[PDB]
């Protein structure tokens, strides 16, 4: 069916696509694995964001450096997340089972975070962004710390000026609950220090967040994975990564960051090879490069077809489509306010890994016909 695209109607900036560097909790990534994940060529994922954890014990920060430094050299932006303050700062004097940061210690906590950022910078892995807390709404039996929306507002008002050019992220709610960040967004003296409203997708689905969007904050989805008991090469499961990416982009998210990059259910399997989940990610990340603008495009042109479109700073128009029908699906493209002459097709499916599948001419009226393979994530790139 018909897909209308208008290159002159723009939505969010895309910062990029990322994953978690897990060293300290799991084995570090290798040099080759970082090249596979952070290159953007054939067979590479195209990640441009790396997340790292801030250990409450500063004697363990060194272990983060080899992977973060290599990612920065490959053009990636590093964001850092703390799971807990040092225990002594907290109401429970424990790293685990939640506990609150004592207000008496807000200045000491800011010094902890900034010490981490200084260590990273001095050692050749400067941070792009830093978060104040992982999942303030979750109190599990591992590193954690409970915060309310009103605590984030107080903290940012008294501490936010110390962060400088670091892009500050709040609140990394487990389910992207606006209650955690609305008090900050409604006060200009807290909100001015914030660059990114970050959130996770556990137990939920992507949704727009207008107050954040209208305040000029980028929305970042800073952590998720799907069914961790599946192999990352199971296609029935991997295609739903595609569904979640499309929904994230439709929800105006500027970034999407997976959990552990290498894992049985990750973007690279333990053999270092790109997984079906990784290839799906790459249908977006190899082609929709940092600084791209999402544009207007018929999102659901026919049952079980979902799509988004973009323009990259170099002019490549890109369309990314998820086909959850078990049949070939035709699209009739009608593009306005562009100068596209042809699209190249690349698909991932049960049998294909970002494989080139043909070219379609785009006529002077902006019309083309393209086809989507059964059960596929397909990218069309203007060239
Ligand atoms: C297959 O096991 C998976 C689990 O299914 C995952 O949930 C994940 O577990 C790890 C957990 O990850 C949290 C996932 O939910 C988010 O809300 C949260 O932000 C994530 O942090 O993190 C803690 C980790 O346990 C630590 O492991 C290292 C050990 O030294 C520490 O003492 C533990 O606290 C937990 O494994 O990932 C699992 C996996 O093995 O991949």
């Amino acid at each position: 069916d018909t897909v209308k695209i208008d290159a002159n109607v723009n939505y969010q900036i895309i910062q990029g696509f990322g994953g978690m560097s897990g060293v300290g909790w799991i084995n570090d990534l290798t040099t080759e694995q970082i090249n596979t994940a952070y290159g953007s060529g054939v067979g590479q994922i195209g990640l441009s964001i790396m997340r790292v954890r801030i250990d409450p014990d500063s004697s363990k920060w060194n272990i983060q450096l080899p992977s973060a430094r290599q990612a920065v050299s490959l053009g990636a932006k590093i964001m850092a997340t703390p799971w807990s303050p040092p225990a002594y700062m907290k109401s429970n004097n424990s790293l685990i089972n939640g506990g609150r940061l004592l207000p008496a210690n807000y200045s000491a906590y800011t010094s902890h975070l900034l010490d981490f950022s200084k260590y990273m910078q001095t050692n050749g892995a400067p941070l792009y962004a830093i978060s104040i807390q992982n999942e303030p709404d979750w109190k599990p039996d591992y590193e954690s710390c409970e915060w309310s929306g009103d605590e984030f507002k107080s903290y940012l008002k008294s501490q936010g000026s110390k962060f400088g050019s670091l892009k500050v992220i709040v609140a990394e709610s487990l389910g992207f609950n606006p209650a955690l960040t609305d008090p900050v967004l409604k006060d200009s003296d807290a909100s001015k220090y914030v660059s990114i409203i970050g959130g996770h997708l556990y137990g939920t689905t992507p949704k727009p967040y207008p107050l954040a969007q209208n305040a000029g904050k980028q929305l970042w989805m800073t952590e998720h994975y799907v069914d961790s008991k599946q192999s990352a090469n199971n296609w029935t499961s991997a295609i739903e990564v595609g569904t979640e990416l499309n929904a994230s982009m439709v929800s105006n998210y500027s970034a999407y960051v997976w959990w552990y990059i290498r894992r049985s259910y990750g973007l690279l399997t333990e053999d270092g090879k790109v997984s079906k989940r990784g290839y799906v990610m790459s249908q977006y990340a190899r082609f929709v490069r940092p600084g791209a603008l999402r544009i207007q495009a018929t999102e659901n042109p026919q049952s079980n077809v979902h799509l988004t479109a973009y323009k990259n700073t170099d002019g490549k128009m890109v369309i990314v489509a998820v086909n959850t029908n078990d049949s070939d699906q035709m699209l009739s493209l009608n593009i306005s306010n562009a100068n596209v002459t042809k699209f190249e097709k690349y698909s991932t499916s049960a049998s294909l890994n970002v494989e080139y599948g043909g070219s379609s001419q785009v006529d002077s009226s902006g019309k083309a016909t393209v086809w989507l393979n059964p059960l596929s994530v397909t990218t069309f790139v203007s060239k």
